[PDB]
């Protein structure tokens, strides 16, 4: 076993004893039960490398440590006694830099509610924060049962170990204090990320005991961010199908993964070093060495060069890095060092962005390939990442060709990106497994929705400063991604809100997501499903975040040959109107700019004014079209049922009741006419 695998896997598995001990498997602390576990794993199956990795749990110089490394005889794995010792000290420091066994993981949005334990990657039914229900020993026993089975089967490799730990430890508290918001998965990968970085920075056991890795700028915080996305995605003509736009959006995800995996490859890191990769905006923990810097400088130049030659200024990737000490991953309490670091890095990226300078495409050959991919997306299981002009390459990024992995075909590549599953399954043993998750929902006018989280920046930096360490930032980012890449699927598949449309058979929405990720959604479909979807999505989000974040939205309606370019800008402007309301939390309903609170649109506009008109004009002779049109144009001169007219009259005073009413009348027209 190689020293870099030793360190990265040791960092992942150093804390494996915690569910073991919470299940009561053996006896002693988690350090003791974790080592016994991995040793049982080694001896039960035959993979001796689980023995050597049991040492990392056994900590977390002493006679006993030395004697123990000697018993293990690391030479049979091709390591020296000194090697294992340096790794054990490195992981020990990585864990430092990154009370009652029944406490669950508390919610990031309210440290008063908490998740019951659940396994990921199965009917992902919005595990949201309920009241404090301590976790049973027997829950952990079922956890350890699945853990053992999947650990038994998985390659002893970061790309295969990571997804097993994510599957089962995402809703396990890392430290059972109350109010703890860091999952055990988040802590393990952060430990692994920082330990591998320390190894690549050359940190030794001497640097660790001296405290030099806490003090000195041994790490880089790398941050990348695309700009120009709206022009890259939505600048297409009338020709340009919905399929074509979905491929366009999926292509940009590939372009960002190409850069990320090139950085990990070139610097010698693991997917664990990816703090997050959300909306074409990523953060990576790396070593601060001269070599790594000049790798980064070359990757950046290449990616920027490729982007400009492929699409000129239509799409720009800004990459920056910030040297930081291990101490700057954390707060030091009244220091807020990590927050300071993030804001220097944000300022550089800001600066880097100022330096940025076909019938469908504008500029087509890449447009031909996106149509092809557009056709294939219902059966696409993922993408093989390979040499640019290898066989099967459909589209290219700055560094690689991507081969579509289809339901029939055979996966091909050195990295295989696999869609919406943590199970590597089909792929070859040699391949680097890279799971990615996307909201891939797919069913007189059509409806277009843009929803976007209000003030997302401020929450990461201050918000509700509970996220001012690297691990809490990873925990916050991940929860958010869980909403926008998975939970939004369920809302489209199993909706419950149909005030406009009828309940009748519970039916999926007539809609397709063009993109959902980071903190933004772009959705099209039948115009009333799209309205009901925006509201129901906002309410799920409101319950998911316990009201600590809000969202604003735009819903436009459009004829059929309408250019997508104009559609996107027009709804963005409606979203602008909703953002520019004080307090943001709102929605511009239709291509005008009267704007409503979320709870007032549903309860007042929809379920008070609108169905007042709808109930009392149902299948009625004298067409409500006649009545509403002239009413859209004194009160008893204008003269319905006395009780019908009078409720209308009291609404037409001067309040906000008048303007909601007009939107409600507008709704009747669009629903009923023709
Ligand atoms: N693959 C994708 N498809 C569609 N939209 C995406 C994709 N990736 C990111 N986005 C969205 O695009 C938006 C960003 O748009 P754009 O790049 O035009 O401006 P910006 O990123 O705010 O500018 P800057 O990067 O300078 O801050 C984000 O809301 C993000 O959610
Ligand atoms: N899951 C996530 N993890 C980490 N960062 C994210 C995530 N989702 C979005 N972001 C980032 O948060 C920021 C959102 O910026 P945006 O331009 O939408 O403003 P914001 O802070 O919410 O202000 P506003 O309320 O106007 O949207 C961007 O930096 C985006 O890349
Ligand atoms: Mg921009
Ligand atoms: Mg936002
Ligand atoms: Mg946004």
């Amino acid at each position: 076993m190689e020293i870099d695998e030793l360190t990265a896997l040791g960092g992942l598995l150093h804390d494996i004893g915690k569910p073991v001990q919470r299940a009561g498997l053996y006896s002693g602390d988690h350090s003791t039960q974790g080592a016994r576990f991995l040793r049982d794993l080694a001896e039960n199956t035959g993979r001796a490398e689980y023995e050597l990795l049991s040492l990392f749990s056994e900590f977390h110089n002493d006679e006993l440590m030395i004697r123990r490394i000697k018993e293990l005889s690391p030479e049979r794995f091709g390591l020296t006694m000194e090697d294992v010792l340096n790794a054990l000290w490195i992981v020990y420091e990585a864990d430092n830099l990154a009370p009652q066994a029944s406490r669950p993981l508390y919610s990031v949005f309210n440290p008063g509610k908490a998740y019951p334990w659940a396994e990921l990657d199965f009917e992902k039914e919005l595990p949201v924060p309920g009241d404090v229900f301590s976790i049973r020993s027997q829950d952990y026993r079922e956890l350890v049962k699945r853990l053992w089975e999947e650990l038994s089967k998985a390659k002893l490799r970061s790309d295969r170990l990571l997804p097993v730990l994510e599957k089962y430890l995402t809703f396990v508290s890392s430290v059972t204090s109350e109010g703890n918001i860091i999952s055990l998965y988040d802590h393990m990968r952060m430990t692994s990320a920082i330990a591998l970085a320390m190894l690549r920075a050359g940190c030794t056991a001497e640097d660790v005991r001296s405290g030099r890795c806490r003090k000195e700028k041994r790490f880089l915080l790398i941050e990348g961010d695309f700009s120009g996305i709206q022009d890259f995605i939505y600048r297409v003509s009338g020709k340009g199908t919905l399929k074509y736009l979905r491929a366009r959006s999926a292509y940009l995800e590939l372009i960002g993964w190409d850069v990320v995996l090139e950085i990990l490859s070139r610097l010698g890191l693991t997917r664990a070093n990816v703090v997050f990769n959300a909306g074409g905006h990523f953060m990576i923990i790396a070593q601060n060495t001269p070599d790594a810097v000049k790798e980064l400088e070359e990757i950046r130049a290449k990616a920027v060069e490729w982007l400009y030659r492929e699409f000129e200024s239509d799409l720009y990737l800004a990459i920056e890095w910030e040297p930081v000490s291990g101490r700057e991953f954390g707060r030091e309490g009244g220091k807020n060092l990590f927050a300071e670091a993030r804001k220097r890095l944000k300022h550089k990226l800001t600066v880097r962005k100022l330096k940025r300078f076909c019938p469908v495409c504008g500029r087509c050959p890449t447009c031909n390939r996106l149509v092809s991919l557009g056709g294939n997306l219902p059966k696409l299981l993922g993408f093989g990442r390979t040499a640019k002009n290898d066989a099967g390459v459909l589209v290219e990024g700055p560094f690689s060709g991507f081969v579509p992995y289809l339901q029939g075909g055979r996966p091909v590549g050195e990295q295989i990106l696999v869609k919406n599953t943590l199970n590597p399954g089909e792929i070859p043993e040699s391949a680097q497994f890279v799971p990615y998750f996307v909201a891939d929902y797919f069913k007189a006018r059509l409806g277009v929705l843009r929803l976007d989280v209000d003030n997302l920046g401020q929450a990461f930096t201050h918000g509700f400063g509970k996220f001012n360490t690297i691990s809490r930032t990873a925990a916050f980012s991940r929860m958010l991604s869980l909403f926008f890449r998975q939970h939004i699927n369920y809302v489209l598949a199993r909706p419950k809100l149909r005030p406009i449309t009828g309940d009748d058979p519970a039916r999926p929405r007539e809609a397709t997501i063009i993109y959902s990720g980071g903190d933004d959604v772009f959705v099209v479909g039948a115009w009333d499903d799209v309205i009901e979807f925006g509201i129901e999505l906002r309410e799920r989000f409101h319950e998911f975040t316990q009201g600590k974040l809000t969202v604003s939205a735009g819903i436009g309606m459009f004829p059929d040959k309408y250019p997508i370019s104009v559609m996107a800008r027009e709804v963005g402007d409606l979203e602008d109107a909703a953002k520019s309301l004080p307090g943001k939390n709102g929605v511009a309903l239709f291509d005008r700019e009267f704007t409503f609170g979320w709870d007032e649109l549903l309860s007042k506009v929809i379920e008070e004014k609108y169905r007042h008109i709808a109930d009392y004009f149902s299948g009625n002779e004298e067409r409500g079209m006649a009545f509403i049109y002239k009413l859209l144009e004194w009160v008893y001169f204008l003269t319905p049922f006395q009780q019908f007219a009078n409720r209308l009259h009291q609404w037409f005073q001067d309040p906000t009741d008048a303007k909601q009413l007009k939107t409600a009348l507008h709704l009747y027209i669009y629903r009923t006419r023709k």
